[PDB]
């Protein structure tokens, strides 16, 4: 068993410039398929090449994927509550195919490699549609072999029905995220990829292939097809090779069990298109963000069934409405029993490099943070970015995100650290320190309005000081004093100084058990254009 | 694990140099590959006849042709070439790998066909894609295989790689390996031309600047492949490097071998390093796939060539410290002697060679000769050999009968290898339209039978022609059924071959493992179907 924790994700889909937007869209039903500015993405040059410590002219250089994907690497980090610094040896793998630009797509990844300072494997891989789930497989046997502590893999799209599309998914062995506490959107249990070989004609694909492949997904995932909830299909119901696609799933269903209509089935390539690689990954998120709000959410165009497939013969069942996504209970061999959330997901290459994968949802066995919020050891909270422009923007993005997210008095703990380790310092500081939600909102919220001075609200910047905050750390006696400054609990002092620059390792606050890290709104990148 | 992958087949193009043995010359001679750019299409090493394909060969419509971008036309060719070098055919293997490393300079007016394509074709169920990195594309492909293999993903693998321009030197070419585990290539009796023992790949991360090279990140990618190989740096004999040394920051390269060598053994000037590409260029993938070729050669030939523009080089790179000296001389190849921990001890042929990308994908692999544990070899008129050739029509085939007696020459091969050519032709080869057969009991009589075909006689005995267009119903009938089977069965093993060769010109189909009831001999490097060299382009 692969045993794949999936501990970070970020995107941009049609209509969707972050996660949260792209689950709106899917969970109302919206179908996305606009009109050219296909199914299309906002902003497709914007980038903010000062973050990256680029040059104006090397972004206008830059192939808009290399940009977006850089982009979206560093959103899906912080959103797993790390930074490039705190990993570990990382492999970095992307799916694409389109690079057109004028006077290679490896810097895509190389880029990101080169900019986050991963010293693993850093390779775009090309198999069509295929493109980015294969990213995925590789990604995770290097990962079960060792090749790689950690991995990032991904998809990205521009094209200059068609769809566009970026994302990428940050991944890690089950145990040792389980052990370093991060948030498991998911499991990768099993994963496979092969080729159709000669079929009856270039571009036709074939289904015993089809029922090979995810056979044998299936058989490295230990799992019974009986036991899975949800299909992520490669096509939408129109498209002219998708029977093919459901018999050859059911065929390889069928040598397991002989049951009908018990698995729902969809595609996110109605919402917003085919991206090919950009839909691999989409696919995966789609079934990411099912399993985290346990609904199984529409495809779309899917009304009025088509004649050529009869779903009534297969286990297969078109989901139409929006409906909740229930962890169900089979017999099977005569063991009554509940099962977990399973999904397949399935991406056909035009050519015939064929990919499926296998997902299980996470279930944490024991753990909690029992609220050790309160005036003797508050919480920290901390914010910072480039300029005053963006930090600003992340305040109002975490006080949003606080709301739509719903968190409270447990997740205060688990906020103040993802925010402390999961962010990277940066030139513009803000901070205060809290009890409550509702006093880390008033706080922000008084930030937010133009006020010279605030009360227990800490700025600062790092351009002024330098020397001084500098030849503070480079000294053990000092070092000793702002020990004991967060011995004693002076959080007030440690604050007053860390929005100047000085830098102290927050782990040494609480000796002991860390909290679990949150998906927290990433860095609001400055949406300059760049396209010559 | 230790990672043992046989390479038992090689293929491929490199400028000057349509053929392997065309490329060695160039090699072993010394020549400089780097032609100003030819008529077809300032200065850059290039490959003759992009445009030239055999399409129906491969049942494609010459409109098809047309469309094909070169790369996969020529990749597709390069891969029939080398498995059956490796002699085999796409329906006798196993479920293969197919990995290819390429850049994107499609004109169009996707690359992962380059690869799909070759899996459509031979009916390869294994996986099939496309490695792109900077150079190191074309290793870092190989690197994926060799894994993909270690774990059982599939049987036998294809790795390659190709470059074509259209518009620092470039390097274009073409190449491919296949590689299979060696416990059962040495089962199989399978050529091995080396082994693959270690293999890396990995990231410069952020250096001072974007392009500039890591020299740690290629010090810890060597590393990790000589780990994954088990083998001690001393014993190696010859590194490939990625640069000439006259590029700008070669000096870095060096200094990184040196660093990770020094951490093993203190000794210098033991081991030989050279390049490639001072003779065809740099090519980014197609180079670093043809590295490897140069390798494999050496180790066959046993002699180190040497790598050429060796004044340029510059002088930041002292190589007296440094345990590299650069091989100026064709050479022999010895097998080293070294004393290691106080054991005294012959070491075999072991080379390395790395591939670093612009963008700081770097690869490393690890390469050890074969070598038989094992007594070598039966033929006469009693039990004679049974040359058989064929091809998609007559052209073709006198041109098979023609490269065969001119790479029996070129080649020097003797009485004793007469069962493994037999062998090779009768199942490493696939049986076309138009056929030629012959009995042999020495190797003069088949040059002289072969040379009688080859010119002009009508029709003459013990020389067996025919075609199967016409005969189809007639011979089908022997196969479809089973006292007729049988008497095939009766035929072989009585050795009526005359008899049976005057109906396989005809059709027949009978399984040629059947004449050797067993232990079936050996398969060695004959030469490829010589594909037609039609023109394909765009307007």
């Amino acid at each position: 068993a692969l045993d794949i924790a999936i501990i970070g994700i970020s995107g941009r889909y049609p209509q969707a410039r972050n996660i949260h937007d792209f689950w709106k869209n899917l969970r109302d039903g919206k179908d996305c398929i606009t009109e050219i500015p296909g199914g299309f993405i906002d902003g497709v040059d914007q980038f903010d090449p000062l973050f990256f410590h680029i040059s104006p002219r090397e972004a206008e250089l830059m192939d808009p994927q290399e940009r977006l994907f850089l982009q979206c690497v560093y959103e899906t980090i912080e959103d797993a509550g790390y930074t490039r610094e705190t990993l570990g040896n990382v492999g970095v793998y992307v799916g694409v195919m389109y690079e057109e630009y004028q006077l290679s797509p490896a810097s895509i990844a190389n880029r990101v490699s080169y900019f986050c300072n991963f010293h693993g494997p850093s390779m775009a891989v090309d198999t069509m549609c295929s493109s980015s789930l294969t990213g995925i497989h590789l990604a995770c046997h290097s990962l079960q072999r060792g090749e790689c502590e950690v991995a990032i893999a991904g998809g990205v799209n521009v094209s200059i029905v068609p769809g566009e599309g970026v994302g990428a998914v940050l991944l890690k062995p089950l145990a040792r995220a389980i052990a370093d506490g991060d948030h498991i959107y998911g499991v990768i249990k099993g994963s496979a990829i092969n080729h159709g070989g000669k079929t009856n004609g270039y571009t036709v694909p074939n289904p015993h292939s089809q029922s090979r492949v995810i056979r044998r997904a299936f058989e490295e995932a230990g799992i019974h097809p009986r036991t899975v909830s949800y299909i992520e299909a490669h096509g939408t119901g129109t498209s002219l090779g998708d029977p093919i696609e459901i018999a050859g799933l059911t065929k390889t269903f069928q040598e397991y069990t002989k049951e009908n209509q018990f698995c729902a089935i969809g595609s996110a390539k109605s919402n917003i298109g085919h991206g090919e690689s950009a839909a691999g990954i989409a696919g995966l998120t789609k079934i990411l963000l099912q399993m985290k709000y346990k609904r199984l959410v529409p495809s779309l165009h899917s009304r009025t069934l088509n004649p050529n497939i009869d779903f009534s013969k297969t286990p297969f069942v078109v989901q139409q409405e929006l409906a909740e996504w229930k962890r169900p209970v089979i017999e099977i061999d005569g063991v009554t029993r509940e099962y977990a959330r399973i999904a397949g997901i399935s991406s056909f290459g035009a050519g015939g490099a064929n990919a499926h994968l296998v997902i299980e949802e996470y279930i944490e066995a024991e753990h909690r943070p029992p609220s050790s919020i309160s005036s003797k050891n508050p919480a920290v909270i901390v914010l910072s970015a480039k300029n005053k422009d963006r930090l600003r923007e992340q305040v109002q993005r975490l006080l949003s995100a606080i709301r739509e997210q719903v968190l409270t008095d447990n997740d205060l703990a688990e906020i103040a650290y993802t925010l402390q380790v999961g962010r990277e310092a940066m030139e513009e500081r803000f901070a205060v320190i809290v009890k409550s939600i509702s006093e880390l909102e008033a706080k922000l919220t008084y930030y937010l309005k133009d006020e010279a001075d605030s009360p227990d609200l800490f700025t600062g910047q790092v351009k002024r000081n330098k020397e001084t905050m500098d030849v503070f750390a480079a000294d053990e006696d000092l070092q000793q004093a702002i020990d004991t400054w967060i011995t004693k609990g002076k959080y007030a002092k440690i604050l007053q100084m860390w929005v100047q620059g000085l830098i102290f390792d927050w782990n040494k606050l609480y000796g002991d058990t860390k909290p679990r890290r949150i998906s927290l709104p990433a860095y609001p990148f400055a949406r300059e254009r760049y396209w010559l």
